[PDB]
């Protein structure tokens, strides 16, 4: 076995070199390591058969020793690029670039990263702080998008330049320009500019190639593959030009020129000898190629994917060569065309996969097949001259349809202009031609600015409305649906283009303005919207004669009319949206399942008609597609338009009586119906479902038993604050105190009031048996007290009720209903919650039932002190859940539902699905008010505990027990800067230290922690350099995703225990959304001014690069996908304004008096003032806003009339000398500039030097 030989040799070598360091003192071992370094250089420079577990064998033992690290940047790259072992060479060069710029290694590392895609990391490489020119970054930007015709232009316009008055463009960068221009000419089909550029650098005046490539082994590893590839791919058609066969013949006389060919090529050789009309040598060469594929593919390592994919992507060309050899040899399949038709019918169904195979593979297979067909047309001499062209046309058009999807517009355009001379012969060819043209133009003009984006979609007008209907569009129906849905999008593009910069773009033309006018500054928009509406309506008037082919024709017209209505907000369109969306929701479609609050808002905003239209369409829909919006519908089951919701709530309550149970109790806690004729039907309907649910009370005892184990002090503080915020301000509210005292009367009253309604605790039977000598005075005077002045009498008893308590109950006998749960009868086993996640038929038989609880309940040491229970399933498996005492967990549910909408909109965007970006969520149920459950996560650990267990024993001891530690140094700095030990020092410190004091102390506090903690934690558990590059990249991508997604809905308090890392995949999980919109910079005493957490460890993980290559392009991609359609998240955000939670009402009174924002009307509560303001703030920062403008706006709304307020606005705005966020406009920003100033605000020592001490900004 080769692989265990590689692992045994690489273990034994390292073992001997690590054991020799006892004796053999320091003057001899230096010479030993120098000789070993020269031997390894000799191996890498003289090898010619790049065997993978030998090439990647010496680079694993060299990159671990400090003496062999300076090995050979020019041979390492050329070996790893050819043996496909690139994650070992990347780690070798990145360990060399640690420990004048090192432009050689900085160019070879870029050449290793460029070969496997990975254009994200190539932004933190090519800067001007390593002496590289600025023609490299501008040319890599045109290759990060598939635009290999401007980069191949401005590489040629940078090679032959002699001015260079900044320095000198060194020879390593010129080798990089030559290699990258070679690949950019390779990615197209220019087979003259790859031939001349490859045979015009070794000799002059028509080079012979005959021995010039075989000397000086740098001109052989680079200039030979492109020479033979360009010459062969030009040989496979056209004229003779006999100059490669003679080179092969005079090369094969040697030995090292004979075992370098036919070991690395074999396939170009087989094609070259098939070109010479002999099949016998090609048989030997293709058998050699098959054996070479097998011996190479069985040798590259196990956990090294995409090398296996790029090696497996050649088997179709190999076996098509073998099938042509086997077809042409026999005689029974060369007389009759019956085995020919089976070949032409099996060729047109064996394409490679579109969107997943690069265009060199498609070019290989298509040119091979046309060469084979041209040979078979002569060898099969006994209408047959048409059935091959009808195969070649439909083989090239699929290649075009895959070149369009990968943004190869410059490659697809020449294929269109070559497939045009013989397209007008028949009739069903032209429609596919013009539709490929029109889809190419619509895909191409998504990036141009204006006035040329108008011009290309104006050019694809005159051919879409050609004759084209000579019994074809009337007869066929797909060719009639597709031209209508294309001609709708053309006019939509024009009329949306002339509506941002209206006047000038209709003026910068000479005849195209008249051509647009034949289809004043408002007729040319309204008459084009009408022409869009006609061609989008025909696409469903003529497509109801037949899924996934009518869902697009529905949802196109639905989204166009919905955006037109949202533009009218600032005919029968609100009627036309609802039925065309519900007909596509009836068929299975996830893109219409998330557009439900748009319907439930258009019904509320347009109720004069279309409210009867929702009834007949919601009547016949399978009622498992609303289990996402059950909490969205049970809040509409209090107010008007409850019809067309009532039927679906009744159906779900009938046939799924476990999904809608728990969202019904929270809405039944507070309804307060009206007094009309409909207001009585609403009460009888809610009373019918209240009688129908709970099936005899198996749910209510579960909810009560999970209520009766929490600490009573939390509900005690709830009662105390609810009476203090209702009596001690003004006694005008009638019956409210005597109504809110009933819960205090029921629970924690006389010790039998819980004993008669529920089960007696083992802890309340000690608590209420002691708190009755203090409850006698309550039963005397506090029943009708109405004094409203004294609260110290409550203060002394709440301070005395925290001494003789024990919040551990120490077993599950503290709530003796689950310890004696003991199911024995079919009493509707109650199906452990948090299931029915969204879509599909739920299949409720596979769902886990509750069959008991454990005796070990534990307590988490947070503020509100939640508990954790271990509930056992019926199949004997534990489930950990987290019960919370008395907080309304509906904001957590709403933001996790928002995360579900977020990673539903991520998977539709094409650029993010290739990176596989998904937010990882978890389940939360608000059972009743002041009671919920949270799914505890297994196999994870907190980020702070990972960083606190990665250190050494001398590190944590001198980090926690040191007077100069960054914990104590920040406290001493705050004492010195202000004068006081408590809070208020944060107020006076803004009026204390200036800018150039905070930074100079922050670097001293920051450079006292170790700098390699995430790298140590990721190298302790990776076991391979091919896996380190996977784990660290996955960690960085997941953290970039949650950093950009915790800002749109503005989440604060991102401290060091809100991040969970999975110890089996290396990915970050964000939790604990207590502050969800801007409420850490608005209601906290000392504010927070950063948008997310990007501290020193997250940027020190990515050395020798920094956080501008990988943690930048992920944020650009995710935020561009969010700002693709901005309507979805703001439409989901209206459940806050429909049924507002208590957390948006306990501070609404605080903003009512001690706050700001008097520009808007404050007389209306929770319909226009609070949640409409949070929605308009998120809509502003989703339409493009400065991240320092939103912070000072939220700081003006909540922190005005402060002592240090202008200091707050001065800190969080910029400085115009260090910060890019001060040199930008306040609004109307762009995407990359917005994320640039966004990442500028996060890492700022003028911000991070002055924050709250528990956020820990130094680590």
């Amino acid at each position: 076995d080769p692989i265990i030989a590689k692992q045994l040799f690489s273990s034994l070598f390292s073992g001997i070199l690590k054991e020799m360091d006892k004796f053999k003192t320091l003057s001899e071992k230096n010479n030993i390591t120098q000789k070993l370094l020269q031997d390894f250089n000799r191996f890498l420079n003289t090898t010619f058969s790049f065997f993978p577990p030998f090439v990647s064998c010496i680079q694993d033992i060299s990159c671990q020793h400090a003496a062999l690290l300076s090995l050979d940047p020019a041979a390492v790259s050329a070996g790893c690029l050819a043996s496909l072992q690139q994650p070992v060479g990347i780690r070798l060069l990145e360990e060399a670039l640690l420990r004048p710029p090192d432009v050689l290694r900085w160019v070879e590392l870029a050449k290793l990263y460029r070969s496997i895609g990975e254009y994200d990391v190539l932004r933190g490489i090519f800067t001007s702080e390593i002496g590289t020119k600025q023609i490299t970054q501008s040319a890599l930007l045109a290759e990060a998008r598939s635009d290999y015709s401007e980069a191949a232009k401005q590489y040629d316009e940078a090679l032959n330049k002699q001015d260079w008055v900044d320095g000198e463009p060194t020879e390593a960068e010129k080798d990089f320009w030559e290699l990258a221009s070679l690949d950019c000419y390779n990615h197209l089909a220019e087979w003259k500019s790859l031939e001349y550029c490859s045979t015009a650098s070794i000799d002059s005046e028509n080079p012979p190639d005959l021995n010039k490539i075989w000397s000086e082994p740098f001109y052989q590893e680079t200039y030979l593959p492109y020479m033979i590839r360009s010459k062969l791919k030009l040989l496979l058609q056209g004229e003779a030009d006999q100059s490669l066969l003679t080179f092969i013949d005079k090369a094969m006389h040697g030995e090292l020129q004979k075992a370098i060919l036919e070991l690395h090529y074999s396939q170009e050789l087989s094609l070259l000898y098939l070109l010479q009309d002999d099949v016998d040598r090609a048989k030997y060469y293709i058998q050699n190629g098959i054996q070479s594929f097998m011996q190479n593919y069985s040798s590259i390592d196990v956990l090294l994917h995409q090398s296996r994919l790029t090696k497996l992507q050649s088997v179709q060309a190999l076996t098509e060569i073998q099938e042509f050899i086997s077809f042409i040899s026999k005689q029974g399949n060369l007389s009759s065309q019956v085995p020919l038709k089976r070949l032409l019918n099996t060729w047109t169904n064996r394409y490679p996969d579109a969107k997943m195979d690069p265009m060199n593979i498609w070019d290989d297979i298509i040119t091979n097949r046309c060469f084979f067909l041209s040979k078979i047309e002569e060898k099969l001499t006994p209408d047959i001259s048409s059935l091959i062209r009808s195969c070649k046309f439909s083989m090239k058009m699929k290649m075009i349809d895959s070149a369009r999807k990968q943004n190869n517009f410059s490659l697809a355009m020449k294929l269109l202009k070559e497939l045009h001379k013989e397209s007008k012969t028949r009739d069903d060819w032209l429609v596919s031609w013009v539709q490929s043209y029109c889809r190419l133009s619509h895909c191409r003009s998504r990036s141009q600015g204006c006035s040329e984006q108008v011009l290309t979609v104006l050019k694809t007008v005159s051919l879409l409305d050609e004759n084209n209907v000579s019994s074809y569009l009337s007869k066929n129906i797909l060719a009639f649906r597709d031209q209508n849905i294309l001609l709708g999008t053309t006019y939509r593009i024009i009329a949306n283009a002339l509506s941002s910069e209206p006047a000038c773009l209709a003026e910068i033309e000479e005849d195209k303005a008249r051509r647009i006018l034949e289809l004043d500054s408002e007729k040319v928009i309204a008459g084009l919207y009408q022409r869009a509406f006609q061609h989008l309506s025909e696409a469903v008037q003529a497509a109801e004669e037949e899924a996934a082919g009518v869902i697009d024709a529905y949802m196109t017209l639905a989204d166009f009319c919905d955006q037109q209505l949202r533009k009218e907000e600032e005919q029968a369109y609100p009627a036309l949206v609802v039925e065309k969306m519900l007909k596509a929701l009836k068929l299975n479609s996830n893109e219409a399942r998330l557009k439900f609050p748009r319907l439930l808002q258009i019904i509320e905003r347009y109720p004069e008609e279309t409210l009867s239209l929702m009834t007949k369409e919601i009547s016949s829909v399978p009622c498992w597609q609303f289990i996402s919006w059950i909490s969205h519908m049970v809040a509409l089951l209090d107010k008007d338009q409850a019809v067309a919701v009532q039927h679906s709530v009744e159906e779900i309550t009938d046939n799924y009586p476990q999904a809608i149970v728990y969202p019904f109790i929270i809405s039944s806690e507070s309804y307060s119906f009206k007094d009309t004729s409909t207001g009585h039907k609403n009460k009888e309907f809610v009373a019918r479902i209240k009688s129908k649910l709970d099936q005899g009370g198996v749910i209510q005892d579960f909810i009560n038993a999970l209520d009766q184990l929490s600490n009573p002090e939390l509900l005690f503080k709830d009662w105390s604050n609810d009476v203090r915020a209702e009596l001690a301000k003004t006694p005008v509210n009638k019956k409210n105190i005597e109504k809110m005292y009933e819960r205090m009367y029921a629970a924690l009253g006389d010790p039998k009031a819980p004993g008669l309604g529920a089960f007696r605790r083992k802890f309340i039977q000690t608590f209420g048996k002691e708190f009755d000598k203090h409850f006698g005075k309550g039963g005397s005077k506090l029943l009708r007290m109405k004094l409203s002045d004294f609260n110290d009498i409550t203060n002394m008893l709440l301070l005395k009720m925290n001494k003789d308590s024990k919040p551990p109950g120490n077993l599950k006998e503290c709530s003796p209903w689950m310890s004696d749960f003991k199911v024995e009868f079919l009493r509707n086993e109650l199906e452990i919650p948090g299931q029915y996640d969204g879509r599909g038929k739920p299949l409720p038989e596979y769902h886990v039932r509750i069959a008991g609880f454990d005796e070990r309940v534990t307590v988490m040491a947070s503020l509100r002190r939640p508990k954790r229970i271990i509930i056992r399933g019926h199949d004997e498996r534990e489930h950990p859940f987290l019960v919370k005492g008395g907080e309304d967990l509906r904001q957590d549910q709403r933001v996790e539902q928002l995360f579900q909408v977020m990673n539903g909109i991520l998977a539709q965007d094409s650029a993010c699905s290739q990176r596989a970006l998904q937010l990882r969520t978890y389940s939360v149920v608000p059972m009743t008010s002041r009671l919920g459950l949270i799914e505890w996560l297994e196999n994870t650990v907190t980020l702070k505990d990972l960083l606190l267990n990665t250190m050494s024993q001398e590190e944590k001891a001198a980090y926690l027990s040191d007077p100069r530690a960054p914990p104590c140094e920040y406290k001493d700095w705050l004492t010195k800067m202000s004068g006081k030990h408590d809070v208020g020092a944060y107020m006076l410190m803004y009026k204390g230290a200036n800018r150039t004091e905070t930074v100079t102390s922050f670097r001293k506090r920051e450079s006292k922690v170790p700098a390699d903690l995430l790298k140590r934690a990721f190298v302790r558990m990776s076991t391979s350099p091919e896996a380190f590059l996977a784990l660290r990249s996955h960690f960085a991508s997941s953290h970039a995703l949650i950093c950009i997604s915790h800002w749109i809905l503005g989440i604060g308090d991102r401290h060091l225990n809100n991040f969970m890392v999975a110890m089996e995949t290396g990915g970050v999980i964000g939790i604990d959304f207590g502050h969800a919109f801007g409420s850490a910079t608005q209601f906290l005493p000392v504010p927070e001014l950063m948008p997310f957490r990007l501290t020193r460890q997250f940027i020190n993980l990515m050395l020798p690069m920094k956080e501008t290559g990988l943690m930048y392009s992920i944020m650009v991609h995710a935020l561009r996908a969010f700002r693709s359609d901005p309507g979805l998240l703001t439409n989901t955000m209206d459940v806050f304004v429909k049924e507002p939670s208590f957390d948006w009402k306990n501070f609404e009174q605080k903003m009512l008096k001690k706050g700001g924002s008097w520009i808007q009307e404050i007389n209306v509560a929770e319909k226009n003032w609070y949640p409409r303001q949070k929605i308009c703030y998120a809509k502003r920062k989703l339409a493009g806003a400065n991240p320092a403008v939103i912070t000072c706006d939220e700081l003006l709304l909540g922190h005005e009339k402060a002592p240090a307020f202008r200091d707050y606005v001065a800190v969080a705005r910029g400085s115009k000398d260090h910060n890019i966020r001060a040199q930008e406009p306040e609004s109307g920003l762009s995407e990359e500039t917005q994320v640039k100033c966004l990442m500028d605000q996060a890492t700022d020592p003028n911000i991070l030097g002055r924050t709250w001490e528990g956020w820990e900004p130094w680590m």
